[PDB]
């Protein structure tokens, strides 16, 4: 159950029944920029986990521009809904 298998709301899905099954992970990344907020959801495979380690994709150091606030989760569909404003 879960874990291993997630469906994670994503933006791209559409018919994929708006989330994808993943074999790694959920990940969003939410970058607030001046040029816009750029919030996607995607289903984050394990193949995607960069590094395969720990996606540090999911904490690039975020300092102070960008504003993104990375969501990288194992729960089921907990996508967009992650830890609130984690750089």
């Amino acid at each position: 159950g879960s874990a291993t298998a997630l469906q994670c709301f994503c933006h791209l899905c559409t018919k994929d029944n708006f989330t994808c099954v993943t074999d790694g992970l959920c990940f969003v990344s939410v970058t607030e920029t001046t040029d816009k907020v750029i919030h996607n959801s995607m289903c984050i495979a394990e193949i995607d986990l960069i590094p395969r380690d720990r996606p540090f994709v999911c904490a690039p150091s975020s300092k102070t521009g960008s504003v993104t606030t990375t969501y990288c989760c194992n729960q089921d569909h907990c996508n967009k809904i992650e830890l609130p404003t984690t750089v």
